[PDB]
């Protein structure tokens, strides 16, 4: 059972729109809205969204490996060595937001310092001593962009299971000869750094010139979360307020999906007249280029909706109904809704690019999605005995370390061979870090904004300084 | 009763070293080390200092109010008006970590995010309608560097009075005419960016081509707090580990100050010989210009003691007896030390340059001191009331709302006119934000260590997420 | 009869290989290597050469107009109106080395100080006076390389055209409104600098992912000027010295095109048996992009000669016979050669990317092909009594002023609607100015270094400063 | 003689302001202006001064000497050792406009194309064979300008004198040992480059914080060269045009020296009514800042003309009788004067900061005046015959080469040890090149343009394309 197997669970199931009912389905925590900072849903007034593995959740692992395949198909095909094609995408190795370090060629899980958790050679699992010979103090400077990569999105999963098919590959490989800094082949020398590129530079090409989006849409219901409760909950919230889309993808791709997550023979209810997806919005915008979005942005331009091309110029017009704008910036949002920041709950799944940007450069309202959640929360509760003897193991204080370093593995297995998106045994990673200060909502599905009223006050208790408590 | 009165009251006192008084002395609040990450001392092998505010507690308000005179007679040798000379320093307005808003001119008092907690202009604390017009978010972008300046430091005090100050002068003198962004004198337009500039430019001024280091060294009982347990818990420091010193200051200016901290007719305890300050310090580093010590840094050069000179050219020798070095970077104390950051605990007073930059660049461990907590607590504690009723009446929830609003205000004006270093009644700011991030410990002084084994595990509760919980 | 006209009609020579008569070809202008700084022949250890229009002279109008046709068609294709496609490629308009300036819409030809020449805004050519709105000092900042756009290749040709066809259709076309910075269509504005942006963005994209190459390799004939003497000269280079090819193209296009160039039944001579290509090369490097490599380059690549694709990794090994060579820096070519740059005469015809930044960066010998020096040379002369009517004017020194205007104009249009490539009457162009500065030598084709020994001193006469005259 | 000598010679005599005997003193060409481009005096509106070494000539070899003596005193002060104070200014060792190359320490006189001409170690004058290991192809890339610093103006003829004395000193010194790139002195390194950066901060601080300006002005007989054709000569250039100061002096600085430059007991002519120099000038600028000054500039500040202060804030104003501005831009010259660049004469010294950047970034006309051109012309017609010979040398042409060289440095030696300002033997500098190329007229003095009419046409050639003659 995968994350969206439960997702898709969830999804089959119609909503008894009973008010004791809505209540009740927070019995499960799957169905709950998580709050870091109190949020009062009365003063929100623009619901906003992005597209991809938010209103579409990708299943898994059938999407991951479709891009997987693809990915390594473009790789060989640019002249990466046929080995490849023997790769095959396994889901029980990637968590996501995982560091890649391009200089030794490392998978790094971090806290939010850049203390090391765990570290990976290709499929090789290095315990803490030997760390040290390449991280001295245990720990990477974060924000040197230039050697660390973060892998944040659910579409970096291919790729974060590639990265290490491909140093366990050239390492295991009598043809290369394995240098600290990468491989050896003859007079040709391949870097950690070089292969990083080529591997990024690969699902750019797969998503934007390859097949990807043509598979996709070419069997929509073997790679697409599609929920009849999705309708009900965006005309709920255009009832209360305003909605709109900002979504990185372009028009025609946009179109394809949401028409699909919009195809019932109803509308937002059963027996209700179906209505085009696009009237669910008081506006829409492709091509946004978030996180530049969120500063200077791009120049706003209008789609062309008959043949999917941008028309020539700047757009200079107001908010129409039927318009389609292109580019532009979250200001545009601003003005054309008559909102600021804190009447807009912005709901992403992108940590960076959707949520931290949105919250630190404009003051917006933040929701994040984390669809790992649902299997990550039945994990936490099915295995709980393990964590509470962590807990104890910690506390317990006047050998033990060695008993903490073997719980901590048993508990971190149970999630896969990288272990929790939110820790490494008692200690929370980066990931999780990043959701408590910037998501001032999380959940594993926005729809579970379902079963809360709008007015409902999210509540956080208020935080006190040690000296203070 | 000033902060510093608090910190010399407590510094008359000798150490008794009875280990079951030592324990006792933290009965007060006033002398614990406030934990916000667990930090277990055995691991710290080298303990770091800066000497500003740290080893070197300037006395309040005198030392403001002379860094303020000195400030506003630069200001009118430069051509400021002569009413400035009616200026007079007064410490019941300024709290330390207010952003200064060179568009508009006005302080801010914000919490982690950038919402806006109080808005002076000039003296005119601006309730929150009125803010709207300016702030329509009631938000900034806190890391538009070039707009917006965090006065961090202690020695940021004058400046944020004098600041509050000049926009109160200007606007109320008919000789200008209030705009948006500044004041027109005639053919003559004042922004308040360029007057930010000036005092800027004056506040560097006196410190670096002025007479402030003079009229500080010439009267050292009047502006600077020595306490006699400092030698002592030093000696301390040096039996279990290394200790040395990175300090901003030049090494003239160090030598008077430590000279001075350490003058007493004794060493490290009554009775014992008399020892120079150079001997408690393994390693002793001037000119460090933090933050840019804790990247690239600047390039290594040795100070000739006997004539407090440069020496001609980079340093490429080792660690000898009695060399004192200039500029470098923090690797120069991990190479000439044997340190890995994490052996380390640095000792600071600017949350930003020695905290922030240690832990986020190097891994060090960190140790805030805040002067002003003495103070603080004193009212904290005092008031505890105020904020219990607070707590409740946000709390009671189904008018009170302007009973908040009232409430807020009172406890906020028992620390003065811009409130708690740490709070605006229920909301944290900035500051609070940043100890709590990056200070792995925090206290009032650093003598406060004094009172603790070198064997402490000081102790943090484990974070948990709410869906953890 | 177009430049390419004459330069295929001294391909279809066979050469007398008589030194008597190797001299004499020198009688015709046309035949010559013009020289503004001396250089000693003997001197010359390597020659080097650039592929397209040099190697491969493109045939005129065919291959402008291809070019044209196709950009034009990725511009309606991406969405212009449909009357682009009336537009014809008319090579009377444009002349090379002209600076579309973005602001304002106008091709401009200047001087080498930034003076205006001729401004045309569409087919409209504005007279001085008119000009003074717009530029009021007559002069335009060169370096304001964000505003202005230099089109200094034989490829700018056709997007030279189409600018001034664009700017006459928006202007003309009563769908849009004609503003200083561009056209309003209704809600749309289209400023001058987008429209160049697509343009620029078209015809990058027709050399690169359209058809223009396909196009071309099915035609070559069409096409591409081939001459017998092109292997005949570079056989007695490879006698005296050492043989390289640095071209921005890829190795497919090169290995088709150069196989085309040298498919003859013969070697060097007839008689003589064939030889492939690329054994008239010491060094062949591909995938230049000059001018970045004059500086830092980027990686050294090898190309795979049978699949042309690029083996993975940076090349590391040594010069071998076969190898080609992708990427890298000009350093690459003199550590493999074993040459210092004043041992490399290199052939361009790109004024910026090959001889200034060749000569500039490394002290490189220079030679300049200019294709169309064979139609401006007969021009030149046959128009000779206007030049020297205009000399003559310009000499009588006491109405006259507007006769000079007058031969100006009469003399220009001899040339083209944008004149001489080297003038505007007695004004010299940019171009010109910079073929003097960095190109040692120049010629309407390399092919003339025939008629010269390889002993030959090429002569320029020392320059005196004014005060040394 | 110096150079100084023969213009403070020529500013003794009186003007016979007789037309023919204006004409007459052009029999001598140190008194005539030469012309690189033509210009019709009467097409100039606006005459643009600056005043040091421009206005103001400072007298040589006193000046260099005292700027020389002052620099190394700062050195000594700041720990150079003292064996500095036993240096002496040498005025027959430097030219101006050579080359200091940072990495290897070397003067270098150099060609418009970083050709290497002259290269001195210290005073050792390296042989063109020895050049060859630092500098492989004698060339070096002329704007690397972190590498290479360019000695533009007579200011740098002190510290182009004391880099060689340092390089010399330090080399024949046994306490340091020499290395490629500086000097080690037991554990401390001293590069060539931080070497070069402590002479340049010394020069910066005795003219801007040391007592040179105090010295010059304490003696203005002995520093200044005064001539009453000066106030003459200004008075008619206004009678025909606006007259402008833009220094980049303080205008406490421009006073004092102005004062003394028109401090005769008459105005204009003798008998003539004395007038303040203001009264010369329809706008005074200081603080210029060019070349910036040239591009953004800084913001306009006005002077407090009676304290020498800035008044505070940006001024808005227009311009009035008395106004004296700080800081702006070119452009605040042009609106206030109602002037377009080609309507402005400027008169500069600094080849880069008033020429080529007026020029290049304005369209202004230019005027260079270069001081040592009336030395440097007496050496140029007395030593013609060596000159004429190098010619002939040079012309024959079928040992010899080593002929060339011999009166090449024999010739070179009339002009210093560093040769002529123009050229070493038959090849020009880089200085040349750029005067030829920016400077529209140049001459010894500005003063010469009394010898003119202002109604003047200043002829030049028109240049010809070698296949064009
Ligand atoms: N999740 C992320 N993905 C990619 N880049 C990130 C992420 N978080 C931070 N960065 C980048 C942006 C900055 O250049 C740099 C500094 O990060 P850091 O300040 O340590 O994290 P933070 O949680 O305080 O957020 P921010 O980066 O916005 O300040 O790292
Ligand atoms: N206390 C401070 N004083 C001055 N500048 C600061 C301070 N805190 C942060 N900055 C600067 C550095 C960055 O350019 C910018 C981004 O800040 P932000 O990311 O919002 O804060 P943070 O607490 O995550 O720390 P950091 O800035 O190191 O990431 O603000
Ligand atoms: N022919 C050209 N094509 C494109 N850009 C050019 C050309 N010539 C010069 N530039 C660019 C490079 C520089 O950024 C800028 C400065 O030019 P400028 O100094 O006026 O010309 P130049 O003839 O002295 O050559 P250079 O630019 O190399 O110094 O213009
Ligand atoms: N005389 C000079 N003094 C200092 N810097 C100079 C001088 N001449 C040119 N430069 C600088 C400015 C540029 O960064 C760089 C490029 O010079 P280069 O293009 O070779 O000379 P140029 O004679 O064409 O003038 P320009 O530099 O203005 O283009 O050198
Ligand atoms: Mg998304
Ligand atoms: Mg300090
Ligand atoms: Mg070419
Ligand atoms: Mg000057």
């Amino acid at each position: 059972t995968s994350w969206s197997d439960r997702l898709q669970n969830a999804a089959d199931m119609p909503a008894n729109m009973d008010k004791h009912a809505l209540k009740k389905y927070r019995r499960e925590a799957y169905h709950r809205v998580f709050v870091n900072r109190s949020l009062a849903m009365e003063k929100i007034k623009c619901f906003g969204f992005n597209m991809d593995y938010t209103l579409a959740v990708y299943k898994s692992p059938e999407y991951e490996s479709l891009g997987f395949e693809l990915t390594v198909e473009r790789l060989v095909s640019i002249g990466y060595p046929q080995e490849l094609l023997s790769f095959a995408y396994d889901s029980t190795f990637p968590t996501r937001g995982l560091v890649f370090d391009t200089l030794y060629g490392n998978l790094l899980k971090v806290d939010a310092y850049g203390n090391l958790l765990v570290c990976a050679h290709g499929f090789n699992f290095i315990r803490g001593p030997e760390t040290r010979e390449q991280y001295p103090n245990k720990f990477i400077q974060r924000d040197d962009t230039e050697r660390f990569y973060i892998l944040n999105t659910l579409f970096n999963l291919p790729e974060t299971y590639l990265l290490a098919c491909l140093v366990d590959f050239f390492t295991n490989c009598p043809r290369y000869t394995s240098c600290e800094t990468g491989f050896k082949d003859g007079d040709l020398f391949m870097s950690y750094r070089s292969m990083f590129q080529d591997v990024r530079d690969a699902v750019d090409w797969v998503h934007y010139k390859g097949s990807l989006k043509e598979k996709t849409v070419e069997n929509l219901e073997k790679y697409v979360v599609k929920d009849g409760k999705l309708p009900l909950l965006l005309s709920w919230m255009k009832e209360v307020g305003k909605v709109f889309l900002a979504t990185n993808s372009d028009y025609k791709y946009t179109d394809k999906i949401m028409t699909y997550l919009f195809d019932f023979p109803h509308g937002p209810k059963p027996g209700s007249s179906h209505r085009p997806w696009q009237s669910y919005f008081d506006l829409i915008l492709v091509d946004a280029r978030k996180p530049l979005f969120f500063g200077e942005g791009t120049v706003l331009r209008q789609v062309d909706t008959k043949t999917g091309k941008l028309k020539i110029g700047t757009y200079t017009g107001p908010l129409q109904h039927g318009i389609v704008y292109s580019g532009g910036s979250s200001d545009t949002i601003c003005d054309l809704l008559g909102a600021k920041g804190k009447d807009i709950l912005y709901i992403g799944d992108h940590i960076f690019g959707d949520i931290l940007k949105s919250k630190k450069r404009q003051g917006w309202r933040t929701f994040l999605v984390i669809p790992e959640l649902a299997q990550e929360l039945h994990v936490w509760t099915d295995k709980s005995s393990l964590f509470e003897e962590l807990q104890s193991l910690d506390i317990f204080l006047a050998s033990i370390q060695r008993r903490i370093k073997k719980v901590t593995h048993d508990m971190d297995m149970c999630y896969g061979m990288m272990g929790s998106l939110f820790r490494s045994g008692s200690r929370q990673t980066l990931f999780a870090s990043q959701v408590m200060r910037y998501a001032d909502l999380y959940a594993a599905s926005f729809i579970n904004l379902l079963y809360y009223p709008f007015s409902y006050l999210f509540r956080a208790a208020h935080v006190l300084m040690p000296h203070e408590s």
